[PDB]
């Protein structure tokens, strides 16, 4: 996998993609403008991410978000398409990082810095079936 | 009143089994094979709204609000069954612009932290303008 290495995927923005669908067990967030919820944003841009490192996994490899720094500037009805861009920036053995980009064919609506670690996912779901409740 | 910098809001959330990754994207071909952990995205939506409910008591009838920015770490994964606790810290107000410290733990391991910065926003007056960019 080579640092420059571009990623592009689209995304008709649906209803069920704003504020109050990603937790529809807020009343805090009920009556929330219909625009797409960062926290939305956000697993698209994770996803352009492991779409683009997907065919330098082996098998038995997997992927985590580690961390995730990005600005939301504009807001996006449904209807918009939503364009990601991500573009490798750092490969330091496990860890990936990604500058992420997305705009709504109206504005940019927010950029940043996208990581991920690579895993086992035999070995990293012991771990979590070990602190399961 | 004013908020004070350096007020705490803690907010606890049971993750249920609809909260991980391949329910944050149920379309998503890519993800319905994730491991079931608590998604990133869900976790920035927790700390939102812990945010939100420390800001509710001080915002005008008409107020609302909208995330601006977030830089977070995520750093140990979440199975559903444990209580996530976010913990959200007041750092700065600027007019319309909050900064927050937000933090979360899920009784095991702390799982991320960093910071979210809000705007105070007119609804009325926003959800006209996002009218005039609706197909």
């Amino acid at each position: 996998m080579r640092v420059g290495e571009r990623f592009t995927h689209d995304f008709v923005v649906p209803p069920h993609k704003t504020v109050r669908h990603l937790y529809p067990e807020s009343p805090e967030f009920a009556e929330f403008p219909e625009v797409f919820a960062t926290g939305f944003m956000v697993g698209l841009m994770e996803w352009a991410c492991v779409r683009a490192m997907a065919p330098y996994l082996e098998p038995g490899e997997g992927s985590l978000g580690t961390a995730i720094c990005v600005t939301h500037t504009a807001a996006t009805p449904p209807g918009l398409t939503v364009t990601v861009t991500a573009e490798l920036r750092s490969v330091e053995g496990r860890r990936l990082s990604w500058r992420v980009s997305a705009h709504d064919g109206v504005d940019e609506i927010g950029s940043g810095t996208h990581e991920r670690a690579v895993i086992h996912l035999e070995k990293f779901n012991a771990k979590v079936r070990q602190k399961t409740p």
